[PDB]
């Protein structure tokens, strides 16, 4: 009579936003992150994206977004090196968990308009 707890191992799917990006197989896009301070701890964010890339051409990530997690990696006690390593360790789609920001608050939103490129 000990241990147990049979329900779910962390499951919300409401707070953080999963910004997936269908990149090339074993290929690097060019995502640049930039960590900063606050008061007691720091936070990993996005510095800038690469031009003519899957993230830029698609418009998934953006400079300034607050990354909450990546591929199941909490961005509460991580660094720039660790985070950058996660983006490189991708098979096809990058599991980037970003906070609901005004710049991006949808995994698959419509894109209408004459020009787009």
């Amino acid at each position: 009579g000990s241990s147990g707890s049979s329900g779910d191992t962390v499951a919300n799917a409401s707070g953080p936003l999963m910004v997936e990006i269908v990149k090339t197989p074993g290929s690097a896009l060019g995502i640049s992150l930039t960590t900063t301070s606050l008061r007691n701890k720091s936070v990993i964010t996005i510095d800038r994206i690469k031009p003519a890339s899957v993230v830029d051409r698609s418009g998934a990530l953006h400079p300034g977004d607050h990354i909450l997690s990546i591929d199941g990696t909490s961005m509460e006690h991580c660094s720039l090196l660790e985070a950058t390593k996660l983006l490189a360790s991708i098979s096809e789609k990058v599991r980037l968990e970003i906070l609901p920001v005004p710049q991006s608050q949808r995994p698959l939103r419509p894109s209408s308009g004459p020009s787009s490129g």
